């Protein structure tokens, strides 16, 4: 006798299992195992994923409720699994929007300014460089502290939160607890700083004193800065470190990129399709009974949404283990979500991975790893796949 399938597969990020494409062929919604104890729908084909994401009666914000099957152990107040619907009640969905596109004159030239100091610092030192911790995540840091109007030298203890705030639990973190609070305060005292007059929080701290939002609570002002930083700088820092991998495992393309670097952009978005960042399923609660393939699900159960079944189905990508620049749907991938919960800094996240990426060709064109590839140390029980260092020479 064998126990229900469990999930996630594996924590690594540099090569999906077989098992997914075996599921998405024989079972494309299947009843798995989270590591909470709970059972859960695993959606593995592109239609059924786009299907559930599109369908806002699988609800993010539900997932929260009390005695919910859970995926993992929420590690921040459950009104906040409710985030950007709070932003948007508040009337505020607009303006972090724009505070958060790469368009703000002189950001990008700060991105590349950052990445070029970043890869001359690692240059000096001489190889082997770790371009997990010395490259992708302090340009992830330094870039959202650019955005969000703060000092950038408190970008680093920020950031040291998060590798327990995007921690993929069965139980509650008491760390996740107190950084939370603590990551919460410093928002709340950049929302009193007179200095803070630029960014998301300038903007945030000015609408803040507008009475056309005299009624948004303090607490949620504090909680956009705190979750944009989080979820923006996780999230871009562990997708460039991936994609970092998946080109330097391809020389034919990194040579490519490098001596045609106008492709670049078409290559980030391949490597967006392949990117296997997420670690988990994105978690859906079902509010009705919804049929899903073969499956009706029933209201209460929780559905995980596979972005990588749905990025490497063969029917929707052909040869979806290959980097192609000329597809003709390239962009249709769900690297950034569908529909309802659609990632609002995709078009930052793509930027930040084409200026580090344009950045690191020109300046290590001959970048590949230090280490074998079985030697990089997947992180576990986290919302994200990474390696824990990337180890390079150039
Ligand atoms: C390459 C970088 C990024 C990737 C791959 C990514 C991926 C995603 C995905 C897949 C979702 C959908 C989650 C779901 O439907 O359950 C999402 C949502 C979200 N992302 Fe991104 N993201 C990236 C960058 C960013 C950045 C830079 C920010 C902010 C500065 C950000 C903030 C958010 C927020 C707040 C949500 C929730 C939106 C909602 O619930 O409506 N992300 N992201
Ligand atoms: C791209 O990753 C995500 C992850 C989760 C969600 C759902 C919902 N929306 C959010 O805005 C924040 C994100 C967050 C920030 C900081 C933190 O310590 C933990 C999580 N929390 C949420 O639960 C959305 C996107």
């Amino acid at each position: 006798a064998t126990v229900l399938l469990e999930v996630p597969f594996s924590a690594r990020g540099d090569r999906i299992p077989d098992a997914v494409a075996e599921l998405r062929t024989r079972e494309p919604i299947r009843k798995v195992r989270t590591i909470t104890g709970a059972e859960a729908w695993l959606v593995s084909s592109y239609a059924l994923c786009t299907q559930v994401l599109e369908d806002r009666r699988f609800s993010m914000k539900e997932t929260a409720a009390a005695g919910a099957p859970r995926l993992n152990a929420l590690t921040v107040p459950p009104e906040v699994v409710n985030n950007m619907g709070n932003i948007a009640d508040a009337g505020l969905r607009k303006a972090v929007m724009k505070a958060i596109t790469p368009k703000a004159p002189g950001l990008e030239q700060f991105l590349r300014d950052t990445a070029n100091s970043l890869l001359d610092n690692l240059i000096t030192e001489g190889a082997p460089a770790d371009l997990r911790n010395d490259f992708a995540d302090p340009l992830a840091t330094a870039l959202h502290c650019k955005v969000l109007g703060i000092p950038q030298e408190d970008g680093p203890k920020l950031f040291r939160s998060l590798s327990i705030a995007f921690m993929s639990s069965a139980d509650p973190i008491p760390a996740a607890k107190i950084n939370w609070d603590r990551d919460i305060e410093y928002m709340a005292g950049i929302l009193e700083n007179p200095n803070i007059t630029t960014g998301l929080m300038g903007e945030l701290s000015r609408l803040r004193k507008d009475p056309a939002y005299s009624h948004v609570s303090d607490e949620l002002f504090a909680t956009i800065g705190v979750t944009f930083f989080g979820a923006g700088v996780i999230s871009t820092g562990s997708f460039l470190t991936t994609a970092l991998i998946s080109l330097i495992q391809r020389p034919q393309l990194r040579n490519l990129l490098h001596e045609k670097p106008e492709l670049i952009p078409a290559g980030v978005e391949e490597l967006l399709r392949i990117n296997l960042s997420f670690a988990d399923g994105l978690p859906r609660l079902a509010t009705a009974d919804i049929q899903v393939g073969d499956v009706l699900v029933r209201k209460g159960e929780l559905v995980l949404v596979l972005l990588e079944g749905a990025n490497f189905d063969p029917e929707h990508f052909p040869n979806p283990g290959s980097i192609e620049l000329d597809r003709p749907n390239p962009t249709s991938h769900l690297a950034f979500g569908r529909g309802q919960h659609f990632c609002p800094g995709s078009a930052l996240g793509r930027r930040h991975a084409q200026i580090g990426i344009e950045a690191l060709l020109k300046k290590m064109p001959g970048v590949d790893l230090a280490v074998p590839i079985d030697q990089l140390v997947w992180r576990t029980r986290f919302q994200r796949r990474i390696p824990e260092r990337l180890p390079v020479l150039w």
